[PDB]
C-alpha cells in the first residue's frame, strides 16, 4: 500500500498541553485515511511552555521534568505521547520525531565570553575586535539533575550566539575558543549559514557529537520512533547529519526513515546535501511547493506544464518528501508562502496520487490553521479524504503524464492487478475547465469511472483502448476511478 506522512500539528496548535491526547484520539481516524506515518512536533521542553519547541531547552526532557515553570511541553507530558504512539502504533502507524539540533534556547545563566562580531551577510568576516561580552550559554537542567544524561552545556560547546546581556545589543557573535570556527559544510548562504538563532551548537566539539549521538539514540528507544524529521539542516555540518542518522541505525537497526528539513528553492543545493549525506535521508521538495504555490496565485497565468520543473521529486524522487504547506509557510509565519485555498486540492490531488515521492498532509490544510489573520486555512479535510482515498485504494500501477497544456494537466495510473479495481486519471486546471483525453491502460476497457472528489457528477466510460475523455470544472481537480 502507498505510503503517507501527516505533519500532525500547525503553527497555532493550542498551548494546552493536549496534542498528544489529540493524536492518541485521532489514530483510528489517521490510520482509517490511510496515514501510514506521523511526523510529531519536537517533543522535548522549549525555552517557555508555550514554545513551539524549535527553541529546544533540554533535548533529555520530553514533558516529564519541572523545568521552565512546567513539567508538560506545550503538547503534554512524555506518558502521553508514548500513550499516542502506541495507539499510532497498534493501527500500524509510524512515527517520525522531530530533531532540532541546531541551537540550544533557554540558557539558565549567562556566562563571560571573549567574541568577536560578525557580518550578518557575510559570517566569514570578523566586524570587530574581540571583546568580552555576557552570553546565555550555561545549560544546566536544574529540574532534571543527571537523569538519562549528566552532560552539561556551556559557552565552549556552542560556536555563538546573538546577544550579549552586557551591553544588551543583538548581533551575530563568534566565540573565541581553541580553534572556533563556524562548522562546515552548511549552507554557503550569508557566507557561511551555521549561524540561524539561539546559542548555535557547536559540531567541532567532539563531545558535542558523541553526546548528540548518544541522545539521537535514546530519543529513538524512550519513544520507540520509526524515523525523524531533521529542523534546519542547512545550518547544521552536514558529514554531522550523515553520521548522526547512521548512528541511530546502528544501534537501533531499524530502517529509521529520515527526511530533513533543507530550506531552500534550489534543487541544485539539495542535491548536494543528498550527496553529502551519503543519500541516507531524504528532503522535503521546497521546489515543489514554490511552483505549486506560484500557480496558486497568478490566477491561471502560471504555466502548469511546467509544475515539475526544478523539483526535487523530478531528479530524486526517492529521496523526496513532496508537501503543499507546513508550519512555517501558513499564513503569518516565517517562511509565508500559502498555496491557495482554490488550488490545494489540486496541489493535494498532485503530491498524493502520483507515483512518485513520499507525500505529507499538514494538519494545517487537514483541520484549519487558528491565526489570527483574516486569511487563515480552512479545514480541507472533506476535500483532502477522497484524494487520500484516491491514493490508498487507487494510485497503483503504471503512470502517463499529460503536461500539455498550460492550463488543463492531468496523468493517470493503470491499476495493479494485486489491487482490485484500481487505477485513476486525474486532471488540474489553474484556469478554465476543459476535457483531455487520456489513456488508463487496456485492460480498464468498458469500465465506467467517476470523479472522486464530487465536482464533477458526469461518468466517464473508458473506451475498447483503454482511452477515456475526462472533464475537469474551472479552477478545479477531478480523480476518476472505477464507479
Ligand atoms: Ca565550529
Ligand atoms: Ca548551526
Ligand atoms: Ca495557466
Ligand atoms: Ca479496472
Ligand atoms: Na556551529
Amino acid at each position: 500500500v502507498n505510503g503517507t506522512l501527516m505533519q500532525y500539528f500547525e503553527w497555532y496548535t493550542p498551548n494546552d498541553g493536549q496534542h498528544w491526547k489529540r493524536l492518541q484520539n485521532d489514530a483510528e481516524h489517521l490510520s482509517d485515511i490511510g496515514i501510514t506515518a506521523v511526523w510529531i512536533p519536537p517533543a522535548y521542553k522549549g525555552l517557555s511552555q508555550s514554545d513551539n519547541g524549535y527553541g529546544p531547552y533540554d533535548l533529555y526532557d520530553l514533558g516529564e521534568f519541572q523545568q521552565k515553570g512546567t513539567v508538560r511541553t506545550k503538547y503534554g507530558t512524555k506518558s502521553e505521547l508514548q500513550d499516542a504512539i502506541g495507539s499510532l502504533h497498534s493501527r500500524n502507524v509510524q512515527v517520525y520525531g522531530d530533531v532540532v539540533l541546531n541551537h540550544k534556547a533557554g540558557a539558565d545563566a549567562t556566562e563571560d565570553v571573549t567574541a568577536v562580531e560578525v557580518n550578518p551577510a557575510n559570517r566569514n568576516q570578523e566586524t570587530s575586535e574581540e571583546y568580552q561580552i555576557k552570553a546565555w550559554t550555561d545549560f544546566r537542567f536544574p529540574g532534571r539533575g543527571n537523569t538519562y544524561s549528566d552532560f552539561k552545556w556551556h559557552w565552549y560547546h556552542f560556536d555563538g550566539a546573538d546577544w550579549d546581556e552586557s551591553r544588551k545589543i543583538s548581533r551575530i557573535f563568534k566565540f573565541r575558543g581553541e580553534g572556533k570556527a563556524w562548522d562546515w559544510e552548511v549552507s554557503s548562504e550569508n557566507g557561511n549559514y551555521d549561524y540561524l538563532m539561539y546559542a548555535d551548537v557547536d559540531y567541532d566539539h567532539p563531545d558535542v557529537v558523541a553526546e548528540t549521538k548518544k541522545w539521537g539514540i535514546w530519543y529513538a528507544n524512550e519513544l520507540s520512533l520509526d524515523g525523524f524529521r531533521i529542523d534546519a539542516a542547512k545550518h547544521i555540518k552536514f558529514s554531522f547529519l550523515r553520521d548522526w542518522v547512521q548512528a541511530v541505525r546502528q544501534a537501533t537497526g531499524k530502517e529509521m526513515f529520515t527526511v530533513a528539513e533543507y530550506w531552500q528553492n534550489n534543487a541544485g543545493k539539495l542535491e548536494n546535501y543528498l550527496n553529502k549525506t551519503s543519500f541516507n535521508q531524504s528532503v522535503f521538495d521546497v521546489p515543489l511547493h514554490f511552483n505549486l504555490q506560484a500557480a496558486s496565485s497568478q490566477g491561471g497565468g502560471y504555466d502548469m506544464r511546467k509544475l515539475l520543473n526544478g523539483t526535487v521529486v523530478s531528479k530524486h524522487p526517492l529521496k523526496s518528501v513532496t508537501f503543499v504547506d507546513n508550519h512555517d509557510t501558513q499564513p503569518g509565519q516565517s517562511l509565508e508562502s500559502t498555496v491557495q485555498t482554490w488550488f490545494k486540492p489540486l496541489a493535494y490531488a498532485f503530491i498524493l496520487t502520483r507515483e512518485s515521492g513520499y507525500p505529507q498532509v499538514f494538519y494545517g490544510d487537514m483541520y484549519g490553521t487558528k491565526g489570527d489573520s483574516q486569511r487563515e486555512i480552512p479545514a480541507l479535510k472533506h476535500k483532502i479524504e477522497p484524494i487520500l482515498k484516491a491514493r490508498k485504494q487507487y494510485a497503483y500501477g503504471a503512470q502517463h503524464d499529460y503536461f500539455d497544456h498550460h492550463d488543463i494537466v492531468g496523468w493517470t495510473r493503470e491499476g495493479d492487478s494485486s489491487v482490485a479495481n484500481s487505477g485513476l486519471a486525474a486532471l488540474i486546471t489553474d484556469g478554465p475547465g476543459g476535457a483531455k483525453r487520456m489513456y488508463v491502460g487496456r485492460q480498464n476497457a468498458g469500465e465506467t469511472w467517476h470523479d472522486i472528489t464530487g465536482n464533477r457528477s458526469e461518468p466517464v466510460v473508458i473506451n475498447s483502448e483503454g482511452w477515456g475523455e475526462f472533464h475537469v470544472n474551472g479552477g478545479s481537480v477531478s480523480i476518476y476511478v472505477q464507479r
